[PDB]
């Protein structure tokens, strides 16, 4: 269970902070000085590789990100999508989205109660992906998919095979090139039918709230076809669920080995919410310790490993020329390994990010840093801490013997075992 990202983090140990590998069976620079990090990543100077992020715009040649918020590369296209879209990830737009987020994680909650025997071994992984996707798809488009109630079963076997599809097309099958592709068509066609049902209630005079749907038109306005919209689509689709998912998967994965962390949660939850049955928005604030526990699992198991930046002009790196037109490779996974950044960084240890501790000085960076970071940073961070506080709250948790705490990489990070576990009441 060691990933590519694993090779990486040895040679940035053994050979430095400036080393040339291949990504995508592309030549790239891997660069892992947090004063690096914040010359590259903090400058809008410096912009996405095209090159690297055409595994996500087609796979297989079909149409998949295409040119949406996270594969477009371009300052200015990518500044005109942005700007828009931001306004639906205000203070306003995500306070409203707490009642989904209460909603989801409170059916999860109880899908495993009536499973908690301590004898029905349940894949957390599988759980999470469906809750992720639930709130994703209600909170974004204002649809109900309702993954965690056994609907929708051939929409949720198109995301995975889709991500195997991402897999295999950029690292290593006749059917696969078949099934992928009619994954990628039937995603794509799915988000045909939310932009119809949401024009057709709009045609109608109906109210929408605003939400990211909102916002994803809206930047389209002005096109002869909706294909920058079906990207977008599929962009959010995809990167507002698969991700969170993955972070929530490692987090109860790991959780399972730390007793006593989880004590100091329970105890936690307890105080602060009760058992209290919906999450407030002032209530995430008070998750402090919780908070910990997430940044120091997004240290060790980042979805999202990093990212690239094209380094356009020959520049000199810690002492190394490197060309232009060369793609940098930044890593938060590497760094977080590395101990000349973190002490034991191979220790889960939450007090890391506790009260009073210095914070990472661009050593660490899940949600990536500057112009490009994550868009739903803190859509994200209130959806965890949501589900991980009713976990909490009302359930305990114990690994399947058998179940291997190693990693895999797909489209991202995610753990190598489907996190099977046996689940009792609290
Ligand atoms: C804990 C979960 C999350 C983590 C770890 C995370 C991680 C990241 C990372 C590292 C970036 C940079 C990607 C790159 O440079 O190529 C990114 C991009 C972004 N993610 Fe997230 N993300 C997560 C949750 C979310 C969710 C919930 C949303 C949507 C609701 C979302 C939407 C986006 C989009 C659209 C981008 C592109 C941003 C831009 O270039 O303007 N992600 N995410
Ligand atoms: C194809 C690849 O799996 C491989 S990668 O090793 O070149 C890579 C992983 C993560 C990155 F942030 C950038 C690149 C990939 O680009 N995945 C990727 C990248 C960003 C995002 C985002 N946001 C996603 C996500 F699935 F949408 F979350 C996948």
């Amino acid at each position: 269970g060691r990933v590519l990202q694993d090779v990486f983090l040895d040679w940035a140990k053994k050979y430095g902070p400036v080393v040339r590998v291949n990504v995508f069976h592309k030549t790239s620079v891997i660069v892992t000085s947090p004063e690096s990090v914040k010359k590259f990543l903090m400058s809008t100077k410096y912009n996405k590789d095209s090159k690297m992020y055409r595994a996500l715009q087609t796979v297989f040649g079909e149409r998949l990100f295409g040119q949406g918020l996270v594969s477009e590369c371009n300052y200015e296209r990518w500044h005109k999508q942005r700007r828009v879209i931001d306004l639906a990830f205000s203070r306003s737009s995500l306070v409203s989205l707490m009642e989904t987020f209460n909603e989801k994680a409170e059916q999860l909650v109880e899908i495993l109660e009536a499973k908690a025997d301590g004898q029905t071994p349940v894949s957390m992984q599988d759980m999470l992906t469906y809750t992720a996707m639930d709130i994703l798809a209600k909170a974004a488009f204002g649809m109900e998919t309702s993954m965690l109630l056994g609907a929708q079963k051939p929409l949720s076997q198109a995301v995975k095979l889709m991500l195997e599809g991402i897999t295999a097309s950029r690292n290593t099958k006749r059917k696969q090139l078949r099934e992928v592709r009619e994954s990628i068509r039937f995603l794509r066609q799915v988000g045909r039918d939310w932009v119809q049902r949401r024009r057709e209630a709009l045609k109608r005079g109906e109210e929408v709230p605003a939400d990211i749907l909102t916002q994803i038109l809206k930047a389209e306005e002005g096109a002869q076809d909706d294909e920058g919209l079906l990207d977008n689509f599929v962009t959010f689709f995809i990167a507002g669920h698969e991700t969170s998912a993955n972070h929530l998967a490692f987090t109860v994965m790991e959780l399972s080995r730390q007793p006593e962390i989880v004590a100091r949660l329970q105890a936690e939850v307890d105080e602060v919410i009760g058992s209290k049955r919906y999450l407030d928005f002032e209530d995430l604030g008070r998750l402090q310790y919780l908070s910990q526990v997430l940044k120091e699992s997004l240290r060790l198991y980042p979805p999202a490993w990093g990212t690239f930046r094209l380094l356009e002009e020959e520049t000199l790196i810690d002492g190394v020329r490197v060309p232009g037109n060369t793609p940098l490779l930044f890593s938060t996974y590497v760094m977080g390994r590395m101990d000349t950044y973190f002490e034991d960084p191979l220790t889960f240890n939450p007090d890391r990010f506790g009260p009073g501790a210095p914070k990472p000085r661009f050593t660490y960076f899940p949600f990536s840093l500057g112009h490009r970071s994550c868009i739903g940073q803190q859509f994200a961070q209130m959806e965890v801490k949501v589900v991980m506080a009713k976990l909490l709250q009302r359930l305990e948790f114990r690994l399947v013997p058998g179940q291997r705490f190693g990693l895999q990489e797909q489209a991202t990070l995610k753990p190598l075992d489907p996190v099977l576990c046996t689940l009792r009441p609290r």
